[PDB]
C-alpha cells in the first residue's frame, strides 16, 4: 500500500487555488449596487485575492479586517453550492449562471480551499473559548440590547432597521438549511429529534407557513426585496460569519456535538429574540411592518429548547460518553462570541452611516493635518471613468478620500450615500463597509492612508 | 482580475490524487470479511488504485469491470462524508476513526476527485440515453410475469441465502433512507421546495423514530439473522448496488441535475408499490412466518405514493416557472435510472448464479486446469505464495481466471454465505466480473492464477 501523502495546501499554491475558484465570471464585480434576482452571482472581488496572506490566521482583534471579510464572502459562496436556488422570475435566461455555480469545477475548486478558509475564518475561536454532573450545572448558568440601542437611537431609525433586516436574508430565507445537514445519515433516536426541529422551520412542508415565506413578508412590508442575494454588498462581515458558522458545524460532522450545543442555546434564546425583534420593528415602522415571522415564537414555549436538552443532549452523552461534553460546551461558547462580534460590528456600521455628514466635514481638518505633516501618510492617486463602481469592501486602517475633480457617490450602507464634489472628501473609518461609484465622466481623487485619523486633527 | 485557470485534473496527477484520498488508514484492507460496528471503515483496496486508468471512461459493456467497482466504492465513501453515522454501540473507542472520516483533509481530498470519479461512473449514460413540450411530456409519462429479482431468488439453489444477499444490497440506501433526497431541500426556491420536503418527511416517519422507515428495514434485516450496522456487509455490496445508490447522491449533490432528480422521483414513486408487493411476497415465500416485511407492506396499496403529487405539484410548476427547456432533463433522470435498474438486475442475477454454481465451478477446475496443459490455450499465469490470514478483500477480474491450489488450504468466498474450501490439487474457475475474495487457512498457500480469459476455450 503506497504511503499516504497528507492533504496540504498553503503559500502561493493556496493563493492560486483561491484565485482560481473566485475568477469564475459569476464572482466578478457588479456594475450596480444590487444583484437583480440572480442567486448565482456573488461579489468576491477576485482582483484583490492574489494579494492576501491566507496563511497567517488572524486573532479576534483583526477579524473585521478586509482579508476576513473577503474570506467570509468566499466561504458563503462555497457553502451555498450545496443549496438549491432558482430566481424568483424563474430560470429562463439565467441558465448560463446556474451552470457556472452548479458545476463540478466550481464545487471542486471551492471544496479544495474550504479547509484553509475555515482556518482563517474560525481559527481565532481556539483562543477565545467535564462530567455529566457539571454539564448540567453549566447549562443551568444560562435590559436593552446593543442592536436596539443602535436602531432606536439612530438619526434614521427606518434605515437602520432595514440595514439590520437584510443581514438576516441568507439565514432566514434559507431557514434550517444548515441544520438539515445534520439529518442526513444513520444514527440514533437523536436523528429524528433533529428532524423534528427542521420540520417546524419548514412549516411541516406547507409553503405558505414556511418560516422563510414569513420573512419574505417582513422584508416586503418595509419596502425591501426577498430575492437572494439582492443585498450582497450590504452584508456585514459579522453577519456572514454567523451564518457561515452554522454551515461549518453542519457540513463537518466531527463538529456535530458543537452543533448540539448551539442548537440548545439558540432554541433557549429564540423567544426573547423574537419578542425584542417584534417590539423593535413595530416601534420603528408602526402598523406597516409584518412581524409574523417573529410572532410565531412570541409564546413562551414556542421553541425547541426543552426537547433539545432532554431528548438530544441527554441521550447523546449517555450513548457516546462524557468525552463529547467539552464540544457541546464549545459550540455554545463559540456562538456566544460570534454574537458579541455581530453586535459590535452592526452598531459600528450604523454609527458610521449616521455620521456621514459629519465625516464629510471632518475631511477638511484631516486634510489640513496632512498638509502640516502631522501624519506621514502614503497616498494613492486614482483616475476613474463614469460608472467605475468599487464594490463594497473595507480597509484595515483609517483612510482619507480626497476628490481633486469629478463627482463620486460614496456608499456607506443601504440607503446611506454622499455626493463628493471637487475639493470635498470623506474620512473612511477602519473596518467599515463602504464602496463608491463615479458619476462624472472622469474622477481624479486621492486616498491617503492616515492610519488613525485622530492623529491628523 | 487575473485570468481564470479552468479546473483540470487528469493523468498521473489524478491517479496520485485518488491514491492520496484512498490511502487514509480507514480505507485499507480488512482482516475479516465484515466490518464490526464501525461505520468509518470502508475497504477501497488502495494498493490497486495506482494501476487503473481513470482517464478512459468505460462504456456500458465494461461498467462491471473491476475499475468500475473500485470507483463505485470510492464514490460511496466520498458521498457519505456528508452523512452522519455513529456506531450502534456508541462512539467510545472509535473516536480516531470518526475523526479520520470527518476531517477537512478527507473531505477535501475526496471532493477534489469527485468530478473525475463521476465521469468514470456515469459517463456511459450519455450514450445509453438519447426539444419537448408540456404534454408531449405528459404523453411520455402516461406511456410508462416474474421480476428479475423474483426469478433470481426463487430460482436459486439456496433461496434463503439468495434473499439475504439481496437484502444486504439495500443497507446503504434503506438504512440512510431519504438522505440523498434531503440534499434537494436545502436552499430557497419555489413552492416545489415544500412539496419535495413532504416526500422526505414521509420516508422519515415524520420524525417519529420507531415509525421511521430505516428502523423498519432494521427489523427486516434482524428478522432473517442479518445485522443493521453500516457497513457490516461492505465486501458483499455489488458494483451495481453501489452504482444505484451513488446515482441519487450524484443527482442530489449536483444541483445542475435537480431536474433529473425530479424525473427520477416521479418514476420511483410510480414504481414503488409493484416493487414492495413483489418484495413482500418473495420474502414471505422464502422465509415464512419469521420474516418482518413491514418496511415493504408500508407501500403495498395502489396509488398510495407521491407520484401524482410529483407530477401535479412539482413537475408542472417547475416547467411553468423554468420553461420547457428543463423537460429533457426530467426525462433523462427517468431514462438513466431505468438503465441502472437493468444493470442491477443483470449483475445480481449473475452474482446469485455464480454463488449457486460454486460446486460445479470447483469441479470445472479439473478440465480447465488440464486444458491449459494441452497446448490448447496460451494463458498468462501468476505464481502466488501467501501466508496464513492473507485475506484478499473482495474484488473481481475482467476475464475468467483459473485458481489452482498447489499446496495449503484456501477459503474461497463468492458471496454472503457462499464459500468453498480449496485444498492441494483442487481449485475453482473464477468468472469475469463476479464479486469474490479469499483467505488463507493453512499457514502457507502456494497457488497459481491463469488468466484464461474465457474458460470455455480450455474445455
Amino acid at each position: 500500500v503506497p504511503p499516504h501523502v497528507p492533504f496540504e495546501l498553503s503559500g502561493a499554491e493556496l493563493r492560486d487555488a483561491i484565485v482560481q475558484y473566485a475568477t469564475n465570471p459569476i464572482y466578478h464585480d457588479n456594475l450596480d449596487w444590487l444583484n437583480h434576482d440572480n442567486p448565482y452571482r456573488r461579489q468576491l472581488r477576485p482582483q484583490v485575492l492574489p494579494h492576501l496572506d491566507y496563511d497567517k490566521v488572524p486573532g479576534r482583534e483583526n477579524i473585521l479586517n478586509y482579508a476576513s471579510l473577503a474570506v467570509q464572502r468566499l466561504l458563503t459562496s462555497v457553502y451555498e453550492a450545496d443549496l438549491v436556488f432558482f430566481p424568483k422570475s424563474g430560470l429562463k435566461g439565467k441558465e448560463e449562471d446556474f451552470r457556472a455555480f452548479y458545476s463540478p469545477a466550481n464545487r471542486a475548486l471551492g471544496e479544495r480551499i474550504r479547509p484553509a478558509l475555515e482556518r482563517y475564518a474560525f481559527g481565532f475561536l481556539d483562543d477565545e473559548v467535564w462530567t455529566a454532573q457539571s454539564l448540567d450545572a453549566y447549562l443551568d448558568s444560562l435590559e436593552q440590547s446593543p442592536v436596539e440601542k443602535a436602531i432606536l437611537g439612530s438619526a434614521d431609525r427606518e434605515r437602520a432597521a432595514r440595514m439590520w433586516l437584510v443581514q438576516f436574508a441568507p439565514d432566514f430565507l434559507s431557514e434550517a438549511s444548515p441544520m438539515m445537514r445534520n439529518v442526513l445519515g444513520y444514527y440514533g433516536p437523536a436523528q429524528s429529534e433533529w428532524f423534528k426541529v427542521v420540520i417546524d422551520e419548514y412549516g411541516y412542508g406547507v409553503h405558505d407557513t414556511k418560516h422563510s415565506t414569513l420573512f419574505e413578508r417582513t422584508l416586503e412590508s418595509v419596502g425591501l426585496e426577498s430575492d437572494l442575494h439582492r443585498y450582497w454588498q450590504y452584508y456585514l462581515n459579522s453577519s456572514l460569519l454567523l451564518n457561515n458558522y452554522f454551515h461549518y458545524l453542519g457540513k463537518n460532522h466531527e463538529l456535530f456535538f458543537r452543533y448540539v450545543g448551539a442548537l440548545y442555546y439558540t432554541e433557549s434564546s429564540l423567544v426573547d429574540f423574537c419578542r425584542r425583534a417584534d417590539h423593535l420593528l413595530r416601534e420603528v415602522f408602526g402598523d406597516t411592518v409584518d412581524t409574523t415571522y417573529f410572532t410565531e415564537h412570541i409564546h413562551i414555549d414556542q421553541h425547541h429548547g426543552r426537547m433539545a436538552r432532554e431528548k438530544i443532549i441527554k441521550p447523546l452523552v449517555e450513548a457516546h460518553g462524557d468525552g463529547i461534553i467539552p464540544e457541546i460546551v464549545r459550540g455554545i461558547e463559540e456562538y456566544r462570541v460570534l454574537l458579541e462580534i455581530g453586535d459590535f460590528d452592526f452598531s459600528e456600521q450604523i454609527a458610521w452611516m449616521d455620521a456621514q455628514p459629519e465625516l464629510k466635514k471632518l475631511h477638511d481638518p484631516v486634510f489640513e493635518g496632512l498638509k502640516q505633516g502631522k501624519v506621514d501618510a502614503p497616498v494613492a492617486h486614482l483616475v476613474e471613468p463614469r460608472g467605475e463602481l468599487s464594490n463594497t469592501h473595507c480597509h484595515d486602517g483609517d483612510e482619507l478620500c480626497h476628490i481633486v475633480s469629478g463627482t463620486m457617490r460614496f456608499e456607506s450602507g443601504l440607503g446611506s450615500s454622499l455626493t463628493l464634489q471637487a475639493g470635498e472628501g470623506v474620512v473612511i473609518k477602519r473596518n467599515r463597509l463602504h464602496g463608491a461609484n463615479i458619476e462624472s465622466d472622469e474622477c481624479v481623487y486621492e486616498i491617503h492612508s492616515v492610519g488613525d485619523y485622530r492623529k491628523c486633527l
